[PDB]
């Protein structure tokens, strides 16, 4: 058997919306990221064969924005690297198939994981048969080809609403689930929880260099009461509301991977060996329940009851999906998102699933967590998950 | 772990807005993803996942490969998803199903490209709001399709790089574009596309229109016709519209499972897919990518390059394609035998699936054990395949 | 009294939407009309002292397209000249507003007119304040700003169908008013009637020059059936369709203005006395029937009763606002549009004022006829209305 | 001998560009302005014969906007309305062919002025031919079709360059003039001068309804050194800056006109009589000197020397135009804006010339002066003035 191991982690901070990159494409962030996992294991650019980043909104950034990350982060020319796109799951997924990389003898090195700028997502529109008269629309990409289910034709958020009624899921426990995620999260952020993880950005600028090395999304003295007074965003007798869906963000998140045996050889002190992963398809209507299947799978491929589980990032795409994925599979919710989730954090679609990666991990290596568990659920049905075991 | 490609189909490949000026790509997609279910016998509820490398998806919705899955009537069950490697994505895709297949994670996969081209958007980003002044709407099929991002140049520029070092004629680069339609063509007519091609049918609204010939093969290629063309890209260059490959639209896929679920099934499979590889190289050169990758590929099948029966090896460019050929020194009549992208067209995310297609089709035909298939990448890769018959 | 003539006239032929004229900026055209207009009175471009130019549709075109034409006609940099916009209204109204400079004492030659280009109007959006998210509309300045309502928000055609209820007007007349422009229209363009008006416009090519001297819009040989099958265009239940209503066109047309005293010392025998003029406004849903108190009231102004008048033009927007406007007024049809109208001949909205002036003077002085009105319907609600005399 | 008075003016403040009125339509802007003038006068909207209003960039804001504004205001349907351009001459010259409707007896009661929202002036593109492939540009009509000289190319700041070369102008000449027309317009807004020609415009807001009744691009404490270390504009060894340039600017204004006999059968004492007009053309190169043959017209026409003039409003396109037309005219400084000019103000095109009409009337009536003139500098070349004196 292979045994392949995460030698090195690192994310950009979440960002806000049109906030601390708004105007920051997403292979920068990636460069970075990139940069980062290799001065964390202490190997050189130069020793990488293949980059792989999960992205969703691409549109517009050039030629294989994958390419243009390993390039400015110094992975020299003859190496590889492409993007992938399984929506909400990629940043997860790209960590998983680079491990295949890997266990298959095609690669030694790989970097996996995921970038999104929301923000930079153009609007488009298909204009060479030429409008010969009428209004045409103008899409928005980030809605189109991110937040907007293709069978059914309407948002993510409606898929919340429907999982909410399937799980009997209230306005208030909904609204208690956000505001204990922007709490747990405003906590971590406070105590430097999330520094480790974190590489800081430098936000060139006319005027002055940024740096951002904080998630700006996460809201201080969250309250219940606030949370309560907020419309339904896509229902209007609806469950859900800004408060308690993830946003739109921006932010990249890599992993160095490696057999153990090279990371071994290197003196590097991984952060995990990958002991299984899985995905799974559900109905598009409902595809909060992705984690439920995808994580009881993967469980099953580690040979791991649910109880050997120390810690989980299961993401918080809308506090409706999340509490009925918590509820299902019956984990201490003492031990999921310890440090908050992407209601508080951000959900920088591409991204997000080696954001939690990330997280996962850090806060394992922290706490002496020996099985970790990360689990997103995925636009148009469907769920991913990775079971991780500590060196 | 042996891994086969129990089947394969494509769509014909279309002109640019052409006979699929307005057909989706994940509509060409899922007829594909049929066709490998139904020449295999294979029912869609038993394939595992659907891989679609894709270059160009802005508007087309979540995660077209999805769409296509589940269009093709693959249940919600399984799972989908895009990728690209630009050029070589529909082969490299491929590669990614034999993996998933290798590791134990998947019993049948379904993989390849899809591309249209003609339905490419333009945009803008437009969130920050243009206080003032005029702005661009950028064409994402030349932008994010056939723009080097470092040198900020069009592949064809790419293509004159590799001219001037492998100091190659306007004459030879013709000869090769005459020579690659000539095939196309003969191949054509002689019903040599046919098993390969599955029909699509484009929906229309006064009348449904079956496509199930390649509209790009131009008839009666002349070096005259060839040799008339101005340059494309530079003004005392050597490629121009004719020798270089086109703008086009198109699907391909292959089913992929074990060697021993293959007889299970009693399926006589295409090939036996017995090595690959990836390299990269000089974005400015990047149509040499096809020399590192075909030679890693063939040193992991334990191959020499004269071991090779077939070879499809996609014709970007006349130039790049000629600098392959020159330095690997394979045999050019057992290279594109029934002609290559010049001809039939280049669909970017679909061109590896594409070019699987015609080899495999062609080495049944024929009768050849040993097939290698490569391409060249924007940002400068290669990707190949080594492929053994049953 | 001043009083103000009609030295001389022209116009180019009347364009098909995105047809002969499909690349032509309407100051091209202009400027030819006003070449035109003093090569026909025998005035030296020297001796304008303002252009005046109707048009609706000038957006990309640049700074005041009214000079653009004017000094590519060789009008000298000392003279002015303005763009107006009263809709459908305009080209007429320009000539009104010339003969003003004169009667007032403000300027003693004047070129009036209209010029549109449909064709080339663009597509256009406000993206300034950025749009953050979402979709939206790039719009057609056309249908926007050229044939919308802007109170009730629906097409012109829509007005047209207030005024056929109204007036209860079958489908049947409307169609038979439509195939007897067409014919009238027809008849008038193989007679060689429209030579006269017309001055050829040459567009320059790259493979050859153009020169278009005929209307192209006319529909020969025109059947009662094929105005019978086509669909209603607006309303589902409706009457107004494709066939009965005028088209986008492209064109220009011009009026040479001097007073009557020097036009007399010039020795040109002017086209004809501009005797009086008037505007008026209507409710805006039934627009198409603003030339009905324009009329009267320009006729009360002249002095003159309905019967007075040997020839008329009364603009044809729509079969139904045409066919109530000769119900109501109760002029002989006969003397009505006699060599057709704007459903054969074209809609050309900015000149379209000016193209059946033009047409009234040359058929006026081709038959001899003393008195002659011309009046159009404006988007809005309003009408404006113009009679002549010859001299 | 027909005498027509200026009865009662009104504008709105000028707002900054995409500032205060930045998603304000032109004709909301004009509608306030109308209702205002009619007040003013103890005139009803019902007795209104007729809406002039100049503007020049109406592009995606529906059928002729003038007929909106005056809709809006609640003058009756049947009255008529429309627009015009002679680009920066246009609020003016609606005053002017607003006169002219009464002189000819085609009207009692006019309303004129002008209208601009250059913030809500859209980008644009010719769509209808198709774009095959490749690139294009979306146009941004603003400076296309506002600021472009159409025939040689450039901005109108180059046009001003070509002004100061000619007449040797300085940098430092240039910025103390500009300086000098914030400070007087800074004093000018704080003592007071500006509330009686201001009617307030509310703002009708989602979170709140705003209040805007100051000129909000004025500058506060201008220096000469923030003048003075601005970089030219226009040319890299230019003089012409953003600092001694007018601004892109919203706003209306419009003036209510009757005879002079009809006046006083109302009892109405009216801010002034139109005395004469004039509008002449330049050179496009040096279109900011067409204020000097336009004034001297003016002047002919009236029957006034230069000296007899006790206030002028000379519109401040740029410093160095600004500078040209006071040293030929050679009237004395201290009379020309003397509650400061456009540099401070800011320029809302279409508005402009009703803008400085509105100020010099009741600067005029405040100071107690007698003889009074406003002009303008025209893009493509041209100048527009009128003379007014008091009752
Ligand atoms: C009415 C209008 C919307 C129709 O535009 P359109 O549908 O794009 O024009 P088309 O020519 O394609 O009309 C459809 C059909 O009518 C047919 N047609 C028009 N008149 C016909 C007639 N005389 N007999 C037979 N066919 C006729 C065309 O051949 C066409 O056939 P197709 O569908 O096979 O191409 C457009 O002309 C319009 O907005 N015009 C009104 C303009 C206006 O209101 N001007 C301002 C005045 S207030
Ligand atoms: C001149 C022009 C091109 C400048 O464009 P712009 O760069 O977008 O204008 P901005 O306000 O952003 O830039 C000017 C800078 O000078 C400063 N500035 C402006 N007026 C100033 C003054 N009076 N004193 C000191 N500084 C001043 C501004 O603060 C700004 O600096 P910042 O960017 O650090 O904030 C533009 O205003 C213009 O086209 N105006 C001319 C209008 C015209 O031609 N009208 C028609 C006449 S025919």
């Amino acid at each position: 058997t292979p045994s392949i191991v995460i030698a090195s982690a690192a994310r950009t901070a979440v960002g806000s919306f049109n906030g601390a990159f708004a105007n920051t494409p997403a292979h920068e962030l990636g460069a970075t990221v990139i940069s980062a996992v290799l001065e964390r294991a202490g190997v050189a650019a130069g020793e990488v064969n293949e980059v792989i980043l999960g992205q969703v909104l691409p549109a517009g950034e050039g030629q294989n924005p994958a390419r243009q990350a390993a390039m400015k982060a110094g992975v020299p020319q003859e190496a590889t690297a492409w993007g992938m796109n399984q929506l909400c799951g990629s940043g997860l997924r790209a960590v998983a198939l680079g491990m295949q990389q890997i266990a298959t003898g095609d690669a030694s090195i790989i970097v996996a994981g995921g970038m999104e700028s929301m923000s930079m997502a153009p609007h488009c529109a298909h204009l060479r048969g030429g409008v010969k008269m009428g209004d045409f629309k103008m899409i928005d990409t980030m809605i189109k080809d991110g937040l907007t289910d293709a069978f059914y034709g309407y948002h993510m958020g409606t898929t919340a609403e429907n999982v909410a009624k399937q799980w009997q899921l209230s306005r208030d426990e909904q609204d208690a689930f956000a505001v204990a995620s922007q709490n747990k999260a405003e906590a971590a952020q406070k105590d430097g929880r999330f520094k480790d993880e974190i590489v800081p950005f430098i936000v060139k600028g006319r005027k002055g260099d940024i740096t951002v090395d904080a998630d700006e999304y996460i809201r201080h003295g969250a309250t219940l009461d606030s949370m309560a007074k907020l419309r339904p965003a896509f229902d209007k007798e609806g469950t859900v509301t800004a408060g308690n869906a993830s946003g739109l963000n921006d932010g990249a998140a890599a992993a160095l991977l490696m057999s153990e045996a090279e990371a071994s050889r290197r003196g590097i002190q991984p952060l995990g060996r990958i002991v299984s992963w899985a995905t799974v398809g559900v109905d598009p209507k409902v595809m909060g329940t992705g984690p439920i299947p995808a994580s009881r799978k993967a469980l099953e491929r580690a040979g791991w009851k649910i109880g050997d589980l120390d810690l989980v990032e299961a993401n918080e795409a809308f506090a409706a999906q999340a509490c009925a994925v918590n509820k299902d599979l019956g984990w201490d919710p003492s031990i999921v998102n310890v440090n908050g989730g992407a209601i508080a954090i951000g959900h920088p679609i591409g991204a997000s699933g080696a954001r939690i990666l990330n997280t996962l991990l850090f806060e394992m290596k922290r706490r002496g967590a020996r099985k970790g568990l990360a689990t997103l659920c995925i636009g148009g049905g469907m769920g991913v998950a990775m079971c991780i075991e500590s060196l």
